[PDB]
């Protein structure tokens, strides 16, 4: 699962580059390569950053990547790949990501 990164990564990148580089550099929070989809996989509890970015569930994300900075979290969620994260949860078009099993 060492490639799993380059996979979801390419997705996020297309966003950072399409969102006008909302970072200008990966906010490498923790002590190594970012684990966006990781702490993000936890935000799922809410599904919508803007809702989780100011709640308790955030403590889960924020406190999972040893950052304890809920603000950096939505920086992750929103400032790196808001759309993507909030995309592959509700449906994402059920014709691109999940594509109804396919």
């Amino acid at each position: 699962n060492n490639k799993q990164y380059e996979l979801f990564m390419k997705s996020l990148i297309e966003n950072c580059k399409k969102r006008n580089m909302p970072l200008q550099s990966i906010p490498e929070i923790g002590n190594r390569k970012i684990n966006l989809f990781y702490l993000y996989m936890l935000v799922q509890k809410f599904g919508g950053a803007d809702q989780v970015t100011r709640t308790q569930q955030w403590s889960m994300v924020a406190q999972r990547l040893q950052i304890s900075d809920y603000q950096q979290l939505e920086s992750i969620y929103f400032r790196i790949l808001l759309p993507y994260e909030r995309h592959m949860i509700s449906q994402e078009g059920i014709k691109e990501t999940q594509a109804k099993r396919i």
